[PDB]
């Protein structure tokens, strides 16, 4: 009980723990940090006690008794040894130095004052005295030991654990002549401890009256036997009881899995300027804030983490990006913002540290100009002058490898230096002298320049892979990953060299931690706090600018925020993204859609209600297919179509904002359906079903009451229809091969399509006629989606990985315009704006479905040139009032489907359902219908042994299943008698054909059958027929009382699952599933 | 030539006019220069990924993998365009097949057949040089071949290789 | 090199003659070079207690040349002109 955490951070691979019960202290060793460390037993204050000449410390033991005050540890690095020290580290000695190779674990015997030590290469257990001058062997030259790890003692017994044998062993601690196994099949036993009062003897505590402020450590030093110690980052005072806190700067080093603190005195080799960060992955960059003593780093995917230099707080602080991992960090300490770099999204972004609610936006993204970000790798900021600097590898689309400058709100862009920058690492800024430093790995140089783009020069030569840079005072510090070195030089000339650390693998970038104060560096956002609603960003001249988070826009007051209402939404297989039509606005117009299960193919929008709908496809995972809607602010996410999707998935989404309807194309292997679903309801209908045609991309026009679709199957075409598909016309039948994209213009009455197999963009008028071409050539190789807005068409190209805008009139030959560049796996684009979705009656030509769904109960359809609505039923049939729905009184089919009963019509071209689908307990296998009471009788399987019978009523209003014979065997066969009002059933589990009365009152058994399945009855001739699929499968005839029995068919039957009788012809039909054939007889 | 060559595709030579043509994909350009390292210029703009180049007669032919196209232009100015094939996936480089004859292009190795023992390689000024296969060295007569007897042998996990101490 | 021991062996070229000249567990002979002009056999050990050692062509004598300032000696060359 009472599981609680002592150390929350700074541990990498703890080999051994010791606890000092007198001093209320805890000690531990670490292999990777190569350290022995001490802290209060609650973990509050920690210190590094031994770091010199420590390589692989594995074992640790203590004697805290008054006058002993001694600790022992083992090292299995080169020159393996066992060492003794004072519990404060003030005295150090080596006590076992020979006949030792892989010394694993240590234990102490307090009455005898002996040290017990164990070796895994020479395979022994030995004991010696505290000075190592008496030595003896307990177990030696014995094959019992294979790979011992840990050791404990109790009375005259010694216990240990072995990793080779996966075993825990007991022996006699003096000669080993008695041996036993405590455990036999442990996964791997690493550590062992023995618990009894005798293992922690009592003794006086010197520290009980001491006044040390942070740590009091037992000491072997006469007369007071204690000493005061300070934590990491602290100093000790000449009073020798108090500690002070070092304000001096220190250096932060980043490594693939660790972050370290180093001291700017190169002769101090201990890495203890701060508690290390010991659990990172893919470390590249780090930032710090001194006003709260925090260190910040990035964690995949899209998360930022912060920790305090004392280890006291460690948390995941904000999500950075839904689209990919961030790489580079910069911090503004005046406005309290963190700028970061996202290469996969090709963006530079800002996040707010102030307040309880996180806000973030995108400042710069790839827009096809050379000035935008191509592939950014390093970022620096100047808050006082409101400037941002970054290093970029460029892109093949046109962004050069460069050092670039901007204003901290993104409103200006400049290229300062380019050329001879093939492999370009981070950029750093000297703010006092206003000079930028960067590193070119392809030439092994560190280069310097002015912030205005002048005076480029080389400062350091002959490097191999300079990964990290930082400038502080008169000195420049850099790290090299091939030389495995951290070095310091003088920034004026680079003419002196000092080496801080060497042989460091997996080096990464460096920072320097110092007291940078906001009062001196103050700017507009610091001078005008609480000005902006969401984000404040400085700009040159002491001025400030207000910024609004993703999905929101800034309002003409310059301080307030309001959602976007005019943007374009683009689909790509991994995501859905929104962009502003203002080419200078690099912000995200909507919170992106990204994550597990997203394989988006099409997106549509409902502007009035503020929703975006999209479809997802997967050939290997059923649940990953469907239609889903979200809001541009990411608030509410829901699934609208998940049931009944074909193998080829949904390949179309159109939304009718007037009627509140959604149209989609559902593609099976050998056929396709066009379906409609009423939003916020469980109403779904099939409007078209076709096999030789292949409707794929669908768009809807409620203003002119038309529904258009594009088909790129065999005999490709573009078609027009009504909102219920009751009319079909073909607009384009020639010069069309792979039409994949369909857009409609309300202002001109034109529909636009793109074909990537002809490399063409074209328009045709909805009434038909000639066809016009808008863009054509070797260019425009793979246009996949198109939309129309104003005097412009906006389309997406897969090969060029670009989003283009051009003028929608044929004959224009101006070069296109680019909105975003380097977007992978593109799919179509649509637009979100009130103009494209009018809701006024005068603008919608008085559509009847605009108000209260036209009064139709289920579905409302507005047909052309009709002043009244037309109504459709998702289930049932439509009545004389023309607006309500009721269940059919004609003749139809009923069939069971797992947990439900469903209805079907004899006419294949009728897509009405006679009644809504009914849900029942278990799995239903039986159907018979009673014409007097208008009810259905069915049989249910509840488990592999238990069955049930039930009846449900059709026309007596709404009804639910009612149960008969709540306990029978697995039953699948039912027949009803209309002359006697009796029920007959086929009990498989109990090998019997049974009869029952309509009310469930009276029960009888008619026959015993090996494997009975089906029953047929003729009451006006007193005969019964059934089928048996047991060995010697047969069809048998009997009398309704069972008094005669004869086989009618006993040849060429294997699995006669179905039986039927036709009284118009007096013919008996049966079906066999093994012979796979249907036969008829008399 | 160097500089502004981040993504550099094949190089081809016009032998009659002695001019080198190359393509820079990072800028979408076909560039031309003299064989002596002078008169660099851009001849074709606005390409996407020019993968293949060939020059024949008055015409320059190139293939683009993103436009999925093979196109012909006039090598003097690039001011006329003809399209040979389109919608071709996975395009790669092009050559032109024609009757290039040795009699006109003769050199030292053609004029002195059977001179070298193993390999003959031309050099400027009509002269020829003799070359010897891997593992062998050339002998002071300038024509014969004999095994190396002074070299350093280096080991790497995938291979063992030998290098001459003559840099 | 085995898991817990190492052998130094000699084989006569173009013959099926093979002999073991040294077998050691706590030392880790790895890189070996030979000098027939001065009749010495040198090796480098980068195990625990790393060292460089000299011996005879049958390993019947052993001496340590470098025992300090040596951690991971992986490479051994001999010069006939300077010794
Ligand atoms: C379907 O239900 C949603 C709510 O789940 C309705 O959305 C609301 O629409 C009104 C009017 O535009 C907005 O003021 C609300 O903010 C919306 N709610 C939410 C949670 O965003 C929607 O109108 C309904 N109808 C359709 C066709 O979607
Ligand atoms: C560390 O080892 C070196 C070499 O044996 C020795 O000179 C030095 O005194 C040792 N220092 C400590 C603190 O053990
Ligand atoms: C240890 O083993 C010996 C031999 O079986 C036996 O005589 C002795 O009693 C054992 N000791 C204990 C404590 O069981
Ligand atoms: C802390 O100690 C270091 C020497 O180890 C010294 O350089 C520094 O100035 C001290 N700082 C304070 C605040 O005492
Ligand atoms: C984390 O920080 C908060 C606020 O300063 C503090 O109350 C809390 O104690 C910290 N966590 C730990 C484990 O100390
Ligand atoms: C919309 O999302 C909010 C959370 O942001 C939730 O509280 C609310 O209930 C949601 N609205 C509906 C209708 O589900
Ligand atoms: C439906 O289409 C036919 C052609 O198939 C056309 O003649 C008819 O006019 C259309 N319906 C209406 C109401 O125009
Ligand atoms: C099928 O019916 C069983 C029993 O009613 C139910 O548990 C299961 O979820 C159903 N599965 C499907 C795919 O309908
Ligand atoms: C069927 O159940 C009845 C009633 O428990 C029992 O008498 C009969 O023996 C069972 N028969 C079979 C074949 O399980
Ligand atoms: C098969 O059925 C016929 C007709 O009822 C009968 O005469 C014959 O004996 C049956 N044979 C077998 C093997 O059951
Ligand atoms: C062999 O080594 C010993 C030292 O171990 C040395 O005294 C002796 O001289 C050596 N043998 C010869 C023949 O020199
Ligand atoms: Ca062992
Ligand atoms: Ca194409």
């Amino acid at each position: 009980t009472d599981k609680r955490v002592v150390h929350d951070s700074g541990l990498s691979l703890t080999e051994m723990i010791a606890v000092d019960w007198i001093g209320r202290n805890i000690y531990w060793t670490d292999y990777t940090l190569e350290t022995i460390e001490v802290s209060k037993i609650d973990g509050s204050h920690r210190t590094v006690l031994i770091s010199k000449n420590v390589t692989k410390p594995r074992g640790l033991a203590l004697d805290p008794r008054m006058g002993d005050n001694v600790m022992f540890w083992s090292d299995w690095g080169h020159h393996p040894r066992i060492e003794r020290a004072s519990m404060d580290g003030t005295m150090r000695t080596v006590i076992v130095q020979e006949k030792i190779y892989w010394p694993c674990g240590l234990s102490i015997d307090y009455p005898n004052r002996l040290i017990y030590f164990m070796d895994a290469y020479l395979d022994y257990i030995e004991f010696c005295d505290y000075d190592g001058q008496n030595r003896r062997q307990v177990i030696a030259s014995d094959l019992v030991l294979h790979h011992p790890h840990a050791l404990t003692l109790f009375e005259d017994s010694v216990f240990w654990t072995d990793r080779g044998t996966h075993q825990v062993m007991q022996a006699n601690k003096w000669h080993g002549r008695n041996q036993s196994v405590v455990m036999y099949s442990v996964p791997q036993p690493l550590g062992i401890i023995a618990i009894h009062p005798s293992r922690q003897p009592s003794s006086p505590n010197p520290c009980a009256s001491a006044t040390c402020s942070h740590l009091c450590l037992l000491s072997a030093q006469e007369p007071r036997h204690y000493s005061c110690a300070c934590p990491s980052g602290w100093n000790l005072s000449d009073d020798s009881v108090n500690c002070v806190r070092g304000d001096q700067p220190f250096l932060i080093s980043v490594r693939e899995n660790v972050i370290f603190g180093i001291s700017l005195d190169p002769e101090v080799k201990s890495n203890d300027a701060m508690v290390p960060i010991s659990g990172i992955q893919h470390g590249y960059d780090v930032e710090f804030d001194d006003s709260e003593q925090f260190i910040y780093w990035v964690e995949n995917p899209g998360e930022i983490h912060r920790v305090k230099t004392d280890g006291s707080n460690r948390t995941a602080f904000a999500p950075l990006s839904l689209l990919g991992s961030s790489l580079g960090l910069a911090l503004d300490w005046v406005s309290r913002n963190i700028y970061y770099t996202t290469p996969a999204s090709r963006s530079i972004e800002v996040l707010t540290l102030r307040g309880d609610t996180r806000y973030g936006k995108t400042l710069i993204t790839n827009d096809g100009t050379p000035l935008g970000v191509g592939f950014p790798v390093g970022i620096a900021v100047d808050p006082a002058r409101g400037k941002l600097y970054w290093s970029d590898h460029g892109t093949d689309s046109g962004v050069p490898a460069k050092i670039a400058s901007a204003n901290m709100d993104g409103t200006s862009l400049k290229i300062l230096f380019t050329g001879n920058m093939e492999h370009l690492e981070v950029v750093t800024l000297d703010i006092q002298e206003q000079k930028l430093y960067w590193a070119v790995t392809s030439r092994g140089v560190i280069e310097r320049g002015n912030v205005d783009g002048t005076e480029r020069m080389i400062l350091v030569h002959h490097l191999a892979h300079p990964w990290g840079l930082v400038v502080h005072g008169s000195f420049l510090y850099y790290s090299d990953e091939q030389y495995e070195v951290i070095e310091r030089v003088d920034k004026s000339s680079g003419s002196n060299k000092v080496v801080f650390r060497d042989n460091i693998p997996y080096l990464r970038g460096l920072r320097v931690y110092h007291h940078r104060n906001a009062a001196d560096s103050s700017n507009g956002c610091s001078n005008n706090p609480n000005a902006c609603q969401q984000i404040c960003l400085p700009v040159p001249g002491g001025m400030f600018s207000c910024a609004c988070a993703s999905g929101f826009k800034l309002s003409p007051d310059g301080r307030s925020c309001s959602p976007y209402n005019s943007f374009i939404v683009v689909s790509m297989l991994p995501a859905v993204r929104g962009f502003s039509l203002e080419l200078s606005d690099h912000s995200e117009a909507m919170v992106p859609v990204a994550g597990q299960g997203r394989n988006v193919l099409h997106a549509d929008v409902d502007v009035a209600n503020g929703f975006i709908y999209w479809c997802d496809f997967s050939s290997s995972v059923r649940s990953s297919n469907g239609i889903r809607r979200i809001k541009p602010n990411g608030s509410n996410f829901t699934n609208i179509v998940t049931y009944g999707i074909g193998a080829n998935g949904i390949r179309g989404v159109a939304v009718d904002w007037v009627a509140g309807n959604l149209y989609f194309t559902n593609a099976f292997v050998y056929e396709t359906l066009i379906e409609v679903i009423r939003i916020n309801t469980t109403y779904r209908r099939v409007l078209l079903k076709v096999s030789v045609d292949m409707p794929r991309h669908i768009v809807v026009d409620p203003k002119h009451r038309y529904l258009f679709w594009a088909d790129y199957g065999q005999k490709p075409k573009i078609e027009r229809s009504f909102l219920d598909c009751t009319n079909r016309t073909v607009l384009v039948s020639e010069g069309i091969v792979t039409p994949r994209g369909l857009a409609v213009d309300h202002d001109t009455g034109y529909i636009y399509w793109v074909d990537d197999s002809l490399d063409i963009i074209a328009r045709i008028h909805r009434d038909g006629g000639e066809s016009q071409v808008v863009r054509y050539g070797s260019r425009y190789p793979t246009p996949y989606g198109i939309t129309v807005f104003g005097e412009s068409i906006i389309w997406v190209d897969r090969n060029l990985r670009k989003v283009f805008q051009a003028s929608k009139q044929p004959g224009n030959t101006d070069p296109p315009t680019v909105i975003r560049d380097s977007i992978n796996l593109l799919r179509d684009v649509t637009i979100f704006d009130e103009h494209v979705q009018p809701l006024s009656p005068a603008e919608l030509n008085n559509n009847p479905c605009l108000q209260s769904n036209g009064g139709c109960s289920h579905f409302c359809f507005a047909l052309p040139e009709l002043p009244t609505p037309k109504c459709g039923c998702a289930f049932g049939t439509l009545e004389d009032d023309g607006k309500n729905c009721a269940t059919s009184r004609e003749d139809f089919l009923i069939y069971s489907l797992n947990n439900s009963l469903r209805s079907l019509h004899f006419d294949p071209q009728d897509h009405n359902l006679p009644f809504q689908a009914i849900s029942v307990e278990g799995m239903a296998i039986a159907l018979d219908y009673d014409r007097r009471n208008n009810r259905i009788f069915f049989t249910q399987k509840l488990n592999p042994i238990r069955g049930q019978i039930s009846y449900v009523n059709l026309y007596s209003g709404a009804s639910s299943p009612t149960i008969l014979l709540s306990n029978i065997g697995v039953t699948d066969g039912i027949a009803f008698d209309w002359i006697n009002r009796r029920i007959y059933y086929s009990d498989f589990s109990n090998q019997t054909i049974n009869s029952m009365a309509e009310d469930g009152s009276n029960r009888a058994v008619i026959a015993r059958v090996s494997k009975p399945r089906a029953i047929v009855l003729d009451p006006c001739r007193g005969y019964m027929y059934w089928t048996d699929w047991g060995t010697n499968a047969k069809i048998e005839r009997a009398t309704l009382g069972g008094n005669f029995r004869v086989p009618i068919v006993n040849t060429s039957l294997v699995w006669p699952n179905g039986l039927t009788l036709d009284l118009e012809t007096d013919l008996l039909y049966w079906a066999d599933a093994s012979l796979q054939k249907i036969e008829r007889s008399t």
